């Protein structure tokens, strides 16, 4: 298999990474128009999330490390439509801090993403290096929605997840909406969508859902509540192993961020061999933490 060392920019330490994460909360907090008022946070957590779920543990193909998500075939991916969105948020923090690499930038605005929206700390680890155009992955590798509960485990083995890693980093689902014109899916899944909470399993298990077609002609399961889950994300209360995990999180909100916490760096950091020399993983302060 490949092998990605994480590499230091050079020179840089913590304090360079929380001015880069200061720069994505300050501007989180300005562009709050986005998407109908629920605002950049949710696009880039999914942004975060797309450039890594691109990975093969059996070769080390694709994953966060080399930035590839910059080239065209990767952000013309119709999996990764509507990031383009997320992408235009951080232009202007990368031309502030050129020495940044792309996929650290990328995973960086996830955890700071969901760090703002008052979800777990997520420690993170610089050192993700731009690799060439050529070491960009094929579309193809993104899941798909309208499947059941065994595409979705037989999918996320392919990213080393298991069972409880899969049903935490599903708790994202709370956040942001579908898109009609993105992926073919309307709606949001709950209240609070701004808000990193575990809404998700509470909803999965507490709506009244319907299995109805949408405009695009797609099943989607809503609820009276004007809610929306997409078959995958249903298939976590139809197999029962999924089942109950989600009662676990919608019963425990410290052990969904604890657990989801993990999880998401885990995926950010999949395919990086990190030197035993290397800096320990930093934990950002919020804005609100520092007072800004
Ligand atoms: C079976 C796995 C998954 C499937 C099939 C899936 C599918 C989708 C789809 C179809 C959308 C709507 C995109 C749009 O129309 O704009 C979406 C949105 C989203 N996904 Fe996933 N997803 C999966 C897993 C995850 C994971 C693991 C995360 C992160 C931990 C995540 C985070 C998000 C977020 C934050 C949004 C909202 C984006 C926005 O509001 O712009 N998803 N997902
Ligand atoms: C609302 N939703 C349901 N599944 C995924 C999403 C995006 O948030």
């Amino acid at each position: 298999t490949l092998v990605h060392v994480a590499s230091v920019e050079k020179g840089r330490s913590y304090e360079d990474f929380q001015k880069v994460y200061n720069a994505i909360a300050l501007k989180l907090r300005e562009d709050d128009e986005y998407d109908n008022y629920i605002g950049y946070g949710p696009v880039l957590v999914r942004l975060a999330w797309h450039i890594s779920g691109t990975w093969d543990k059996h070769d080390n193909t694709g994953g966060s490390y080399g930035g590839t998500y910059r080239f065209k075939k990767e952000f013309n991916d119709p999996s990764n439509a509507g990031l383009q969105n997320g992408f235009k948020f951080l232009e202007p923090i990368h031309k502030e801090f050129p020495w940044i690499s792309s996929g650290d930038l990328f995973s960086l605005g996830g955890v700071t993403a969901v760090q703002e929206m008052q979800g777990p700390k997520i420690p993170w680890r610089c050192g993700r290096v731009d690799t060439p155009e050529d070491t960009t992955p094929d579309n193809g590798r993104l899941p798909d929605a309208d499947k059941d509960a065994g595409y979705v485990r037989t999918f996320f083995q392919r990213l080393n997840m298991n069972d409880r890693e899969v049903v935490a980093l599903m708790g994202a689902h709370a956040l942001g909406k579908t898109h009609l014109k993105n992926s073919g899916y309307e709606g949001p899944g709950g209240a609070a969508n701004n808000v990193f909470t575990n809404e998700f399993y509470l909803n999965l298990l507490n709506e009244d859902w319907k299995l109805e077609k949408n405009d695009a002609n797609n099943e989607q399961w809503d609820s009276k509540s004007g809610y929306m889950m997409l078959p995958t994300d249903y298939s976590l209360i139809q197999d029962p192993k999924y089942l109950s995990i989600v009662k676990e999180y919608a019963n425990d909100q410290d052990k969904f961020f604890k657990d989801f916490s993990k999880a998401f760096e885990k995926l950010l950091e999949d395919g990086i061999t990190f030197p035993k020399d290397a800096p320990s993983p930093f934990i950002f302060k919020t804005l609100e933490e520092q007072g800004l």
